[PDB]
RNA sequence: UCUUGGAUUUAUUGAAGACUAACUACUGCGAAAGCAUUUGCCAAGGACGUUUUCAUUAAUCAAGAACGAAAGUUAGGGGAU
RNA sequence: UCUUGGUGGUAGUAGCAAAUAUUCAAAUGAGAACUUUGAAGACUGAAGUGGGGAAAGGUUCCACGUCAACAGCAGUUGGACGUGGGUUAGUCGAUCCUAAGAGAUGGGGAAGCUCCGUUUCAAAGGCCUGAUUUUAUGCAGGCCACCAUCGAAAGGGAAUCCGGUUAAGAUUCCGGAACCUGGAUAUGGAUUCUUCACGGUAACGUAACUGAAUGUGGAGACGUCGGCGCGAGCCCUGGGAGGAGUUAUCUUUUCUUCUUAACAGCUUAUCACCCCGGAAUUGGUUUAUCCGGAGAUGGGGUCUUAUGGCUGGAAGAGGCCAGCACCUUUGCUGGCUCCGGUGCGCUUGUGACGGCCCGUGAAAAUCCACAGGAAGGAAUAGUUUUCAUGCCAGGUCGUACUGAUAACCGCAGCAGGUCUCCAAGGUGAACAGCCUCUAGUUGAUAGAAUAAUGUAGAUAAGGGAAGUCGGCAAAAUAGAUCCGUAACUUCGGGAUAAGGAUUGGCUCUAAGGGUCGGGUACGAUCAACUUAGAACUGGUACGGACAAGGGGAAUCUGACUGUCUAAUUAAAACAUAGCAUUGCGAUGGUCAGAAAGUGAUGUUGACGCAAUGUGAUUUCUGCCCAGUGCUCUGAAUGUCAAAGUGAAGAAAUUCAACCAAGCGCGGGUAAACGGCGGGAGUAACUAUGACUCUCUUAAGGUAGCCAAAUGCCUCGUCAUCUAAUUAGUGACGCGCAUGAAUGGAUUAACGAGAUUCCCACUGUCCCUAUCUACAUCUAGCGAAACCACAGCCAAGGGAACGGGCUUGGCAGAAUCAGCGGGGAAAGAAGACCCUGUUGAGCUUGACUCUAGUUUGACAUUGUGAAGAGACAUAGUUUCUUUACUUAUUCAAUGAAGCGGAGCUGGAAUUCAUUUUCCACGUUCUAGCAUUCAAGGUCCCAUUCGGGGCUGAUCCGGGUUGAAGACAUUGUCAGGUGGGGAGUUUGGCUGGGGCGGCACAUCUGUUAAACGAUAACGCAGAUGUCCUAAGGGGGGCUCAUGGAGAACAGAAAUCUCCAGUAGAACAAAAGGGUAAAAGCCCCCUUGAUUUUGAUUUUCAGUGUGAAUACAAACCAUGAAAGUGUGGCCUAUCGAUCCUUUAGUCCCUCGGAAUUUGAGGCUAGAGGUGCCAGAAAAGUUACCACAGGGAUAACUGGCUUGUGGCAGUCAAGCGUUCAUAGCGACAUUGCUUUUUGAUUCUUCGAUGUCGGCUCUUCCUAUCAUACCGAAGCAGAAUUCGGUAAGCGUUGGAUUGUUCACCCACUAAUAGGGAACGUGAGCUGGGUUUAGACCGUCGUGAGACAGGUUAGUUUUACCCUACUGAUGAAUGUUACCGCAAUAGUAAUUGAACUUAGUACGAGAGGAACAGUUCAUUCGGAUAAUUGGUUUUUGCGGCUGUCUGAUCAGG
């Protein structure tokens, strides 16, 4: 009769996100007349840590189009972009890797990242380590591109919204064991406080739907209803199967 | 098993992965395992030709090594048949 | 266990015993263990008992006075009491900045208190003018797109040091010497006739050397570890100049002073850079291996000033001395304060490097620089107050003291707790331990004595775990050097494996450095501690104190490191890496919030977030989708609500069709929950069963593993381990009840985990003893628990265990030290068990709901279409989709460039028309891009400048995009919803639970001849059945037997005789019944209506059932009569509500009519727990009220059962009942078995076993004396008197019990609250933690296994053991002995004697002597043990200068 875990995690006290030494927020540039009619001009500074997050992030410095003074942007750095390159960013722009482009004017197959998934909300899909979207078809007559996303997920967007051509510098970060409990402390340690994991079977039957009785087991069914309520989602929640991957 | 929620079949446009038919032979190349779409680059090789050059530098080889179909193993990718 | 207050006994008692320790004198004082001073002795031993601070405290600081209380003794003293005094800042802090975060406003939410939010969807804003007379400077232009505020006395930050000084203040006062900020402001220098410096190739330099808007950059501003290098201070050390110590002796000796701050000038460096140069024969180079044609080495330079040097400060200060003054005011005068060295030293700062990370290790205020070029200034002068000097100011608050064995918190002056800085010498690896210096303390109630029992520390012959649940506790080992080092292994380890040597002192030796240099075959000199070797030496000692691993072989278990139940469980539990599954692509997943223009993840984006399971590596993860869950564009006339539609109705309304999701159907899914069988026949053995068969399955437990922490039986069987093993290990496996990510098997390393064995080692034990330090007595001080009254027993009875009562024993003041038998001692209204119509935690398919979510409808909600959209010249909305935007929604931005038109070029082949299109100034490079923009063109009224326009196309003022009448939101409707809420979870009962129903009933009996009568008494029965099995009438007689008839018999039909019921009557059993109540036939509905009376249950209520009538109407028979269900005794049901029948009756209250409703009378629908709630579990996490009305353990009664006896004598005993036995029977005893009971205790009698220790019984095992024998001897067997005296050591198990190895004279049985816990122990059981197996959906259960789990108090009374003692004239000596106690025990050998006896085989006893066992009482000559004789000697470290002598 207790509130559990997963249901403090709303409240949003201990299990916020360990902000401090985090660069700010990453985003694409935002979409003005430079981008959405020529291109412009911008350079890469530093490469730098972004504290909890697997990619390194690039600070791309662009000179302000109305008023004399620089625009320093926070991008996520694609493989190969190095200190002292120029970007390009906008409609104009040609397929190197670490230029911006809207989606429309870039052909099949191209490998993209930092993708907006409408145009204007400065980047959404494939941003972590390693991970890139496929273009994988166009459709010109009200305009839309067909994109594959890293988990397999076909989805059609807008021709008008940008990504930035490369994969998402940082790949195969989770290819290296952890080897011990202080390598997940410590990666957790900046990101957020959820580790370590005690099992709900661990527990009494106050604190977990799982917990209780005279052995460690379930009892009910750990698949539990999409239309299932808050204390009640502690298991496979609308798992279409369980078990593994054989046939 | 699929199928009036139109299967199978027809047309058009795609995507993905493998494979390289027919030509293909008592034909070729490679130390062998092997190697068959095009083009480019890169290093190599046999045979022939030579009134070039060096002049026994060679033959086979315990120990020692490189390569070694398929299946299989480990970790990513890919996953059409 | 009343409330408040007061007071006792206990009681002058328990105690005032941790932190090594005090002592002598004098002074003061009434009074000195404790105050002060001297002296001595000690300690803290620089991670201090020292010197300061942070929090907290708040005057405790200091002085004077003073002791009533407080300082658990004292007090003259005090952190006490009384009275005062004391805290000084431009520079130290706060103040300021931001951090995680807090929080106004605008705005939205909320009934509201208030919530959200922090730049958001706001018309959110104040700053210089280039420097002056129409200026309190503004009524001039011009710029900034930022957005409250709070938030750190440890972060960031402007600037102060030295010396002196108080009773108490100081980086604050004084003296000297600085520095910073803000302001004013001149002078000198610099700069200008080339207006805004000059030099250097350059890196850069300098005393200056204009510089606005705007922009850019730096600093602020950063992790951790390692070695290296440098600096500071400390340490060590040499010379010299002073002072003190020692000086029988030695010692150019031992100690001590010998200092130089902030700030300032000049210099000084790793790194970095620049110039020249052009490198392979590759060079330079670090402890660490990096660097060089992207220019090395080398040769010149430049720079930062960490840091150092010199100087100023500044010797005048500070220090050490001397001499003279010697109530001198109070000093005066003089001297010296100097020169080195050393280093893996210690501490700290710092540099350049290296390593680590799926971790890459704050921000802001603030200050500076650069870029730019607005603007302003060159001739008796302007600019800079970034050069120098000069002038003024710097507020407010804090400031004393402690910072703890007495200033803080813990009830207090409490052995607890509470953050930090500094840091001497020696030993030594060391910030260990030990000793010492500076500084500090010597405080803690004392004195005497040295009993028991303690606590703390020890030692121990011989043995060496025999102790115990268990090696618990202790001992053993230990540093270093050298040697040696197994299995196994994840190849890293294991490992200091295991084991073995050496070690002192002294005197030497050999190695290992730094400075030192060359001709256009050569060593002075300086310093250090490491290693190796050798001789000599000694009571063979030597890591000499201190300090300091026990090891090995295995098993179970969890990989490891880690975390945890503060205050009983540190684990095998949790976590972990690894593995795997699930959801989610954002108008989303998961989760918050009452709502919201609200939130967490999210400064996020599938290599991610979220939810789970399993738990490193290795190896594997089998089969099952039936169940349940989950899931699926899955089937769309199965079910379906609200709205809506249709019909009928006067309408309310009723009926009908349609009817979304969900459920139903179908599919998938087990690293979802889970689950994973029996029997039979079979091989040329007997069982065994590759195979086969059906029985049900969804599949039938696979690989593996196992009497496992999982196996009941079970201490399973075998082997091994031992003398002996319920232990361990290895096997085996029809496994109560093993098994595969509810993970199976393995596994190196690791473990304060559990377990077994072995070596070492030991007082664990045999088997105890001794020693040291800290109860007793005293002076002082002085509680508490507890207490009905009290305190000697035995027996009886008694609430079945008395201190009191009864009958006996008996019994003499006052006591002290012990002690644990009793006071069913104390501590707590029993946590166990039960009860209560008392709870709570938790679970679920309980009952009832609910947040949320999902689906529909209506509203928000407008504008068009197509319209297989309505009902056959016929319709804007109607069972499908897409068009518009302006509502709504989402998103972004400094709301900047949206939309539509506008020059050319052409692969439009200008078709004489933009039916018609595309391109809108930027891609080698880490530069730069700003001044309403230069240019061009026009005007000013011209003033050294200003204003237009174009450059830069117009027009629309839609900021831009998405989305769209769908989302959203509001209301209602259906679904889902242990996420949450509330509640329930009957009773009886030889305790409760399970079972049963003895809960409403009926028959017989119990039941004792009226009636009534109990038990979970006995044997049974009821919840029905019947249109006849009811009613009436009539005829007949049944069961059974005998005698006869073709098939035909024991049984088929028919005939006769007998037949009192032996048959039948629905169903139990009892009663009843013969021209019937049975059987068969005929006719029927009296099984009807009305409403009373009565009987039985009983209260003379109800209900059920029955009796007899009365009023009718009927049936039947010729009739009398009978019939108001069943031949009689059982066969059943309130109120409320619903429904039907009856009158056509009452009411709807302003009057009606018609529907509807309500009513009156009679039934039905149902309460079986049957006088009638609507109802699942669990609790070992538990709670409360109680209960001895009631279980678990003692006692008591009983004695089936257990144990022990007797009688009788069939029969056994070669013949022979009774030597010894003894069947079939039968009579007893006991209370050490287990039941039976529930009398005592639930405001608690401490629950198993062992250890220890005493006594008692006798039903006698041994020993003594005897009787009997199928007693020749020997050895046995039976029995008597007898409890005097003994009755053991071990292995396994917690055990009791058992079983085995031994030894013995024998290893008898019992009791004493199943003797004995304020005697112990805690292995077991029986709290809370954890694991397994089975069970359960689950929470959880298990007299199943396993592991871990606080054992309190005596000082009171008695009892006991010891010890005093008043009174008897006093005193003293010597005695007596009533009474009480009593103590010795058992064996062997020799001889008897190889004798008696015996055919032999074998083989005694008494007497005698010698010893021994167990017990007891002493004792210490000897032997051993003990050592504060601190007696003598030795040894280590340190200290007293050495020695001697010591601490
Ligand atoms: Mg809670
Ligand atoms: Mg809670
Ligand atoms: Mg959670
Ligand atoms: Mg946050
Ligand atoms: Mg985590
Ligand atoms: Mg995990
Ligand atoms: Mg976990
Ligand atoms: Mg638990
Ligand atoms: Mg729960
Ligand atoms: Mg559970
Ligand atoms: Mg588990
Ligand atoms: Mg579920
Ligand atoms: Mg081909
Ligand atoms: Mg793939
Ligand atoms: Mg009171
Ligand atoms: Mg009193
Ligand atoms: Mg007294
Ligand atoms: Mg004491
Ligand atoms: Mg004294
Ligand atoms: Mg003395
Ligand atoms: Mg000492
Ligand atoms: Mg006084
Ligand atoms: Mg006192
Ligand atoms: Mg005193
Ligand atoms: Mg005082
Ligand atoms: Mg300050
Ligand atoms: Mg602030
Ligand atoms: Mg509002
Ligand atoms: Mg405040
Ligand atoms: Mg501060
Ligand atoms: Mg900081
Ligand atoms: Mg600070
Ligand atoms: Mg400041
Ligand atoms: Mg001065
Ligand atoms: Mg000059
Ligand atoms: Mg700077
Ligand atoms: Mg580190
Ligand atoms: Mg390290
Ligand atoms: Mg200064
Ligand atoms: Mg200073
Ligand atoms: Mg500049
Ligand atoms: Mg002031
Ligand atoms: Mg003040
Ligand atoms: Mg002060
Ligand atoms: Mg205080
Ligand atoms: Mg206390
Ligand atoms: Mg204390
Ligand atoms: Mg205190
Ligand atoms: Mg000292
Ligand atoms: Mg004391
Ligand atoms: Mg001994
Ligand atoms: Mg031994
Ligand atoms: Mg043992
Ligand atoms: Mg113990
Ligand atoms: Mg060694
Ligand atoms: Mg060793
Ligand atoms: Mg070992
Ligand atoms: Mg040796
Ligand atoms: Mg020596
Ligand atoms: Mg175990
Ligand atoms: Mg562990
Ligand atoms: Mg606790
Ligand atoms: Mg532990
Ligand atoms: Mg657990
Ligand atoms: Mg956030
Ligand atoms: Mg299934
Ligand atoms: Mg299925
Ligand atoms: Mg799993
Ligand atoms: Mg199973
Ligand atoms: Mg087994
Ligand atoms: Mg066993
Ligand atoms: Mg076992
Ligand atoms: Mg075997
Ligand atoms: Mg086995
Ligand atoms: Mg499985
Ligand atoms: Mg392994
Ligand atoms: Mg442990
Ligand atoms: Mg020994
Ligand atoms: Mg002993
Ligand atoms: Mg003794
Ligand atoms: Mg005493
Ligand atoms: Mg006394
Ligand atoms: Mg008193
Ligand atoms: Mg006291
Ligand atoms: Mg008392
Ligand atoms: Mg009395
Ligand atoms: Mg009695
Ligand atoms: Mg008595
Ligand atoms: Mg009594
Ligand atoms: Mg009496
Ligand atoms: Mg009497
Ligand atoms: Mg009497
Ligand atoms: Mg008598
Ligand atoms: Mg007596
Ligand atoms: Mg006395
Ligand atoms: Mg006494
Ligand atoms: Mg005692
Ligand atoms: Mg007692
Ligand atoms: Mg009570
Ligand atoms: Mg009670
Ligand atoms: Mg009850
Ligand atoms: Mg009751
Ligand atoms: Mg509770
Ligand atoms: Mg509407
Ligand atoms: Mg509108
Ligand atoms: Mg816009
Ligand atoms: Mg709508
Ligand atoms: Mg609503
Ligand atoms: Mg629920
Ligand atoms: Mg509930
Ligand atoms: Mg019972
Ligand atoms: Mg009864
Ligand atoms: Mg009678
Ligand atoms: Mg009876
Ligand atoms: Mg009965
Ligand atoms: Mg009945
Ligand atoms: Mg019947
Ligand atoms: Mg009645
Ligand atoms: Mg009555
Ligand atoms: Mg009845
Ligand atoms: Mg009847
Ligand atoms: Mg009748
Ligand atoms: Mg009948
Ligand atoms: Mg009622
Ligand atoms: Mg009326
Ligand atoms: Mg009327
Ligand atoms: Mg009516
Ligand atoms: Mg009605
Ligand atoms: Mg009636
Ligand atoms: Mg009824
Ligand atoms: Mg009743
Ligand atoms: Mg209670
Ligand atoms: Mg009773
Ligand atoms: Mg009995
Ligand atoms: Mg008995
Ligand atoms: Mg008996
Ligand atoms: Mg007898
Ligand atoms: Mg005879
Ligand atoms: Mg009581
Ligand atoms: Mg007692
Ligand atoms: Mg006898
Ligand atoms: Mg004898
Ligand atoms: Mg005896
Ligand atoms: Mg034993
Ligand atoms: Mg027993
Ligand atoms: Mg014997
Ligand atoms: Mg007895
Ligand atoms: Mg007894
Ligand atoms: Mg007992
Ligand atoms: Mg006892
Ligand atoms: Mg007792
Ligand atoms: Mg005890
Ligand atoms: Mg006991
Ligand atoms: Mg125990
Ligand atoms: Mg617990
Ligand atoms: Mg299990
Ligand atoms: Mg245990
Ligand atoms: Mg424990
Ligand atoms: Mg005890
Ligand atoms: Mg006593
Ligand atoms: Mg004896
Ligand atoms: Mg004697
Ligand atoms: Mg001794």
């Amino acid at each position: 009769g207790r509130v559990i875990r997963n249901q403090r995690k709303g409240a949003g006290s201990i299990f916020t996100s360990h902000t401090r030494l985090r660069q700010g927020a990453a985003k694409l540039r935002t979409l003005d007349y430079a981008e959405r009619h020529g291109y412009i001009r911008g350079i890469v500074k530093q490469i730098v840590h972004d504290s909890g997050r697997g990619a390194p992030l690039a600070k791309v410095v662009f000179r302000d189009p109305y008023k004399y003074r620089l625009r320093e942007e926070i991008f996520i750095a694609n493989e190969g972009v190095h200190t002292g390159q120029f970007i390009y960013a906008g409609k104009k722009a040609s397929l190197n890797v670490g230029n911006v482009l809207p989606l429309g004017s870039v052909p099949e197959g191209t490998i993209v990242s930092n993708v907006e998934e409408k145009p204007g909300d400065r980047g959404a899909l494939a941003r972590a380590s390693g991970n890139y979207v496929i273009i994988i078809g166009h459709n010109p007559d009200e305009n839309k591109t067909r994109v594959r996303l890293p988990s397999g997920a076909k989805k059609v967007i807008s021709s008008d919204a940008r990504g930035v051509i490369g994969v998402i510098a940082g790949g195969g970060r989770v290819d290296k064991p952890l080897l011990k409990a202080g390598r997940a402390f410590h990666k957790y340690r900046l990101k957020r406080n959820s580790w370590p994991k005690t099992r709900g079977v661990a527990m009494n039957p106050v604190d977990h739907p799982h917990g209780g009785g005279n052995h460690q087991h379930i009892g009910k069914a750990s698949t539990i209803s999409r239309g299932a309520v808050s204390g009640q989602k502690a298991g496979l929640i609308a798992a279409r199967r369980t078990g593994l991957l054989r046939g």
